[PDB]
């Protein structure tokens, strides 16, 4: 199991070691909010590829995994979520 000191890239990029994601249709900005009341704005921009990647996702829960640069070092991102409403994919993601 991996120890939970491990520092956690997503931790010290948006807040929280476990965030809620959301990407839309009609942007490939990846949120990151380290509660779902939250009202700032930490964002990942993906690339057409790995945002086409979270859209593979349906109604029912699934996981991707996605490469992503924080702070210029790229840290596997698990996203666990699923397509929420016509047009969002959402759920929480760990690293």
């Amino acid at each position: 199991m991996k120890d939970d000191l491990d520092n956690n890239l997503l931790y010290r990029y948006c807040g929280a070691t476990s965030p809620f994601w959301r990407l839309p249709l009609d942007s490939n900005a990846l949120q990151l909010a380290a509660s779902e009341e939250a009202v700032t704005s930490h964002v990942v921009p993906l690339t057409p590829e790995q945002a086409a990647q979270i859209r593979t996702m349906s109604v029912i829960t699934s996981s991707v995994t996605l490469s992503l640069s924080l702070f210029g070092e790229l840290v596997p991102v698990h996203l666990v979520g699923r397509k929420v409403s016509r047009k969002e994919w959402a759920g929480t993601a760990s690293a």
